[PDB]
């Protein structure tokens, strides 16, 4: 995507869900660090469309595969550290998205890019995400989650 001109790239993030309350969790490609799928918002996409796209490019699923549960509002931002940092990027500017997987596990394909956003995926409880990403990231996930929760948990119920 391209960078706004305050430095920042638009952005969607996706949190999947099962029916137990439990969410996607993905292993950065040849990286120990994890995260939900987030990609760029190309020029003319709407956030939904870019969000559409990201599942089918990383995660390998289709609209089918899924329901939209629930979407954050405004753009949530984190900076990146100044030394991971044309116009320079300094940061994301997000839209957040809560999706429920209703096809089966087996339909998620993590391998299908010649560079993979991630190695691969594994379920983990709700709030494991927000002790866990990268810890610039963290203000973010904290808020999203905090957002969803009481979809999510009803779901669990």
């Amino acid at each position: 995507s391209m960078i706004d001109d305050d430095g920042y790239r638009p952005n969607v993030g996706i949190v999947i869900c099962n029916r137990q309350g439990q969410v996607m969790w993905a292993r950065r490609f040849g990286q120990h660090s994890w995260q939900f799928p987030q990609g760029g918002i190309n020029p003319g996409e709407s956030a939904e469309q870019a969000m559409y796209r990201e599942l089918f490019e990383e995660v390998g699923l289709s609209r089918k595969d899924v329901r939209i549960l629930a979407s954050t509002r405004n753009w949530l931002r984190y900076k990146l550290p100044k030394r991971l940092v044309k116009p320079v990027c300094i940061g994301q500017k997000q839209k957040w998205f809560l999706l429920q997987l209703v096809s089966g596990d087996a339909e998620i394909n993590m391998q299908t890019s010649s560079t993979p956003e991630f190695d691969g995926w594994r379920w983990v409880s709700y709030w494991y995400p927000v002790r866990q990403v990268v810890s610039f990231k963290r203000d973010v996930y904290r808020r999203v989650m905090k957002e969803f929760a009481s979809v999510v948990m009803s779901l669990a119920a």
